[PDB]
C-alpha cells in the first residue's frame, strides 16, 4: 500500500448542504455512511433523517412523499416520524407498538444541513456543535453558492492532509505563504496563513498585482472546515468564506462539496457583477485543490522533510473519531501547535518567480 | 442488513423467453445461474441448451454456427449435440471417445422456451412441469407480446413477496382489494384477488368506471407466474393471462419477463387496434410493480401487522426450492391456506377516496 | 472454473509501446501490473519507468512535468531520476538523503520501449534481452503501424494457447497449414508454419488466389512475439514482421499491441499506397485472433485430441516465468520439439473447400 481502510466512518458532524435544498417539499434520498439516507422537513419546517428503506418489505422511503409530520413509504404508505418511530400504518386494524427505524440527528447551522454519525450509536457531545457562521444570515453578504462533487477511488480522509501543507500553496495555487501556523486542540485542526500573490503569475505589475491573504480555516470534527479569507489589493479589502466540507459515501468514495459567501461591495453599479466575480475566484482556488486530490494516493507512511510540520500530529488528532469515545488518547486531542518557517523555501521561491519572468 | 445470499440458484423451470425467438436458425448466447448458457435448434427444430463454452480450449459456442443437429464452435468446429456429446471434430482422425459438456432439460410449453435448473444435478420431476397455456395456441387469442429487463443490484427472490400482499392493490395499482385468498401447496404458490377500481382514480364516473377484476396468479415452481385475468367494466367481460417469469443471472442481479395474450373481441373494426389497448394496458399494471421492485430491497426480518397474511409461510414455500430435493420439510410443501380479511382496510380506503374526490 | 488466477505478473520484458511516443517531451502514465506507473525521458533522451505515486504524499508524477533529468512531481515539485532517487526538494533545506522510490529497468529495442518485470525484484538476465529488428531501422522498411487495445474479463496468459494450434489457421485465418511445427526452449517458445491461401476464400482463380505463407513466430519470454512473414502469389514474394505483444494491467485486464512493418515495393507509383496494403492485410489477420480472445475463456483442463499438439508443453514453458529462477524445472525449459501431422485435416479441408465451390 499506502494504507489500511478505516473500518467505520467518523464520528461527527457532516454536512449534506444547503438546508433550504432539502425543504421542497417532498422527501430527499442521500447515499452516505454506506447506506441509503432519507431527508424529509416536518409541517413546521424542520429537517430529519432516517435509514431510507422502510422496515415493513423495504420500500425506499426517499420514493415517497411527506404527509403531516412523517413521511410515508410509496409502498403501502406506512408513516415514519422524524423520530423513526412507525406514526401509522393507515390501513391496519393495529399500528405496531413501539416500532422504530433508525433515525438520524439532525442540526439547521447557517443555513447549512447537518447530520450527526457514531458507530458507537451515541448521541452529539454539545461541545463539538458546529459554530453558526453570522454572515450567512447577513444582507450585507451573499448566500451560499454551493457545489458538491462526488471522488470515487478513494478515502475522505485524504483530503485532510492539506491542513499541515506550507509547500502547495506555491505549486497549486500560485502565491507565497509567509506565515504558516497549525493549531490542533479537541475535536478542531486550524490552519492560519499570510499568503502573498506570485508576480510571474499573471496579476503582477509591478504595482498591481500583490494580493496579500490573510487566512484561518479550522476543521470542526472530523469532516467540515470553515475558511475565513481576508485579501488586499493594496488598500482594497475583501472578505470571504470557504466552505470545504465531505461526507464518505462509501469507504472508496466520498461527496466533496464547497461553499462561498463574500461581503458584498458598497455599492455600486447591479453590484451582482462583482460579487459572481470574487465567489468564481474563490471557488477557482478550491478547484485547484481538487485536481491534485482527484490524481492522488493517500500516503500512509511518507517521506517526510522538516517543512512538512505537523503531518503526523494532524493525523493523530484526526484518529480520535474513528476510536471509541472511551479510547480517546491524550495525545490526540491535547493542544498541540507548530509555526513552519517559510523563510528559506520564500528565498528560493523568489528566485525562482525571478528567474520566470528575466524571460 | 437484511439478507444473507443464497449460495445456489433455485431448483426448477425457468423461462428463457419466447421458443420463436431462438429460432432463428443460429445459436443464442444466454447470460443465466452465474453462467453463460448456449441456446440452439435441431434440424428438427427442437430447442437445446449447453454450457456456452467450448470444453475443448473455451471457444464462445453462442458465436458459433448450427450444422445439422449440432453446434459448430467459432474456434475449431468441433461439433456438440443437444445432449452434450461431442459428435465430432471435422478434422481429427479421432473424435474424442465418449466426451461431452453440460447439457441442461428443456421445455417448449405455450410456445415459451424452459430450462431445467437443479443444484444437485437430478433431472425434472415430472411432477412440476410447467402446464400449457391453451390459449397460447388459440387464433381466438392474441400471440405473445413480451418484454424483459435486466435488474441489477438485487436477488430475484425478492419479487416473489408481492404474492401475500393485499394492501400494494390500493397504493401500487389503484384498485380496492375486496377479496384475498392464498393456496400454497407442492411446488405451487396461489394468490386469489378481487380487485374494484377506484372512483378517484381518473376511470370513475359515477357509474362509468367500476371494473371489477377477478384474478388468479400462481407459481409454478420458483421463478415462473401464470395470471388469469378476468374483468369487466359492467357487462363487457374481457379476458387476459399475464406470465411474471425471471431467472437469476447472478446472486445480484436476473432478468425480468412478461408476457400477454387477450382474448380477441369480436369484432369488429381491423381489431388488432383494441387488442393493443387491452395488452398495453396490463403491461402498464405490470411496470408499476417494476417501478417499486427497481427501488426497493429485501427484508429478511420484516415488521409485520396482521393484515400482511402469509408473509412467512410463503417464504417457507420458497425455501424448498433451496434445498436438497431430500431435505424438504413438510411445512415447506404441506398445504397452506389464508384468507386475508380486507374489510377495514376497504372502509379506510373508501373514507380516503371519497376524502379525495370532495376536491 | 477453468483456472486459478497467477498470484504474481510474469518474470521478463513488456512492451510498451513505440519509444517515439514516449518521449513528447512531458511524463506518460500507464497502468501495469496492478499498479500505475510513470514514464519519461531523459534529457539525453533515454526512457526511464517509476513507480508513479510520489512517495511524499501521493501525487501522480504521470501528471507533473520533466525538469532536465527527473520528472518533477505536480503537487510539490520534489525530483525524481530514472534509477528512482529522490535528486532534490527545491524548497527545503536539506532533500532527504537516500531516499528512492522503485525504478523500473528499461530498454529501447527496435524502436520499441520495454520494461522489466520481476516478482523477485532481481535484474533482468542478459540472456533473455529482446532481440533488434534490423529492418526497424531500415529505409528500405516502413516504420511502425502500431495498435492497442486493451482486453477486460480475461488474463493475458490465455492468448498465448495460439502458438500450438495448427487447426485455427483454417478456420479462423482461412488459410491451409501444409507443414506445422513447435519449437520451446530456454525463454523462447516457436511457431513455424507453411500455410496456403483457401480457393472457396474469395481471392482463388483458379490460377490467381494461391498465396504461399512461411511464418516464423517466437515468444521471446512471456509476452513478446516476433512474427517473420513471408508469402507470395506466384512469384511476386512480399515481406513483413508482426509484432504481438501484451502487458497485464490487473489479474483480469491486460493491453494487447500490435505492430506491422512491411519491405517497401521498389518502386514504382508514391508506393506508400501500396506499403499501407500490405500493412493493413496483416493488421486484418491479426485482429481474427481478437475476435476469438475477446470471446473466449481459457480453459485449464482442455479435451485434447492428437492433433492438438504441444498444448502441455507449452504452458509448462510458460509456467518458468511465475516461479521462483531457483524453482525453475528442467522440463520447462530444456529443448522440445513437435512436428504436427497436418496430413489428414488437410485432405479433409480440402474436400470441404471442394464442397464449397461446387456451389
Ligand atoms: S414497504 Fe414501506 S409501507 Fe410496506
Ligand atoms: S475451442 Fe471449441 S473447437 Fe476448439
Ligand atoms: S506529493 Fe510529490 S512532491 Fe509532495
Ligand atoms: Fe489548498
Ligand atoms: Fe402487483
Ligand atoms: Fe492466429
Ligand atoms: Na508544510
Ligand atoms: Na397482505
Ligand atoms: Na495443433
Amino acid at each position: 500500500d499506502a494504507g489500511a481502510l478505516p473500518t467505520r466512518y467518523a464520528r461527527g458532524w457532516h454536512c449534506l448542504g444547503v438546508a433550504k435544498d432539502y425543504l421542497e417539499g417532498k422527501p430527499h434520498g442521500v447515499e452516505a455512511f454506506g447506506t441509503k439516507l432519507v431527508v424529509f422537513a416536518d409541517s413546521h419546517g424542520d429537517l430529519k433523517v432516517l435509514d431510507g428503506y422502510c422496515r415493513h418489505m423495504g420500500g425506499d422511503l426517499s420514493e415517497g412523499t411527506v404527509k403531516g409530520d412523517e413521511v410515508a413509504c410509496p409502498f403501502h404508505d406506512w408513516r415514519w416520524g422524524g423520530d423513526g418511530r412507525c406514526k401509522l400504518v393507515p390501513y391496519a386494524r393495529r399500528t405496531p407498538r413501539m416500532a422504530r427505524t433508525r433515525s438520524w440527528t439532525t442540526d439547521v447551522r447557517s443555513g447549512l444541513l447537518f447530520v450527526w454519525h457514531d458507530h458507537e450509536g451515541n448521541p452529539p457531545d454539545p461541545a463539538v456543535r458546529i459554530p453558526e457562521i453570522p454572515e450567512a444570515a447577513s444582507d450585507e453578504w451573499t448566500d451560499w453558492r454551493w457545489n458538491r462533487i462526488l471522488i470515487e477511488g478513494s478515502n475522505c480522509r485524504d483530503i485532510i492532509d492539506n491542513v499541515t501543507d506550507m509547500a502547495h500553496f506555491f505549486y497549486i495555487h500560485f502565491g507565497l505563504p509567509t506565515y504558516f501556523k497549525n493549531v490542533f486542540e479537541g475535536h478542531i485542526a486550524s490552519q492560519y496563513l499570510h499568503n502573498v500573490g506570485r508576480p510571474d503569475v499573471d496579476d503582477l505589475g509591478t504595482s498591481y498585482g500583490e494580493a496579500h491573504l490573510d487566512s484561518e480555516a479550522s476543521y470542526f470534527g472530523p469532516s467540515f472546515m470553515i475558511n475565513w479569507l481576508h485579501n488586499r489589493y493594496g488598500n482594497y479589502k475583501s472578505e470571504s468564506i470557504l466552505i470545504n466540507c465531505h461526507y464518505p459515501v462509501t469507504q472508496n468514495s466520498f461527496v466533496l462539496q464547497w461553499g462561498v459567501i463574500v461581503e458584498k461591495p458598497k455599492g455600486m453599479s447591479m453590484t451582482d457583477k462583482l460579487s459572481r466575480v470574487f465567489t468564481e475566484g474563490v471557488s477557482k482556488g478550491f478547484l485547484q485543490d481538487v485536481e491534485i486530490w482527484k490524481h492522488k494516493t493517500r500516503i500512509d507512511n511518507p517521506l517526510l522533510v522538516e517543512e512538512d510540520g505537523a503531518v503526523y500530529q494532524l493525523r493523530r488528532w484526526y484518529e480520535q473519531f474513528y476510536v471509541d469515545v472511551a479510547d480517546i488518547k491524550p495525545e490526540m486531542v491535547e493542544r498541540f501547535e507548530i509555526e513552519v518557517d517559510t523563510k528559506r523555501a520564500n528565498e528560493f521561491w523568489n528566485a525562482e518567480v525571478e528567474k520566470n519572468l528575466k524571460s
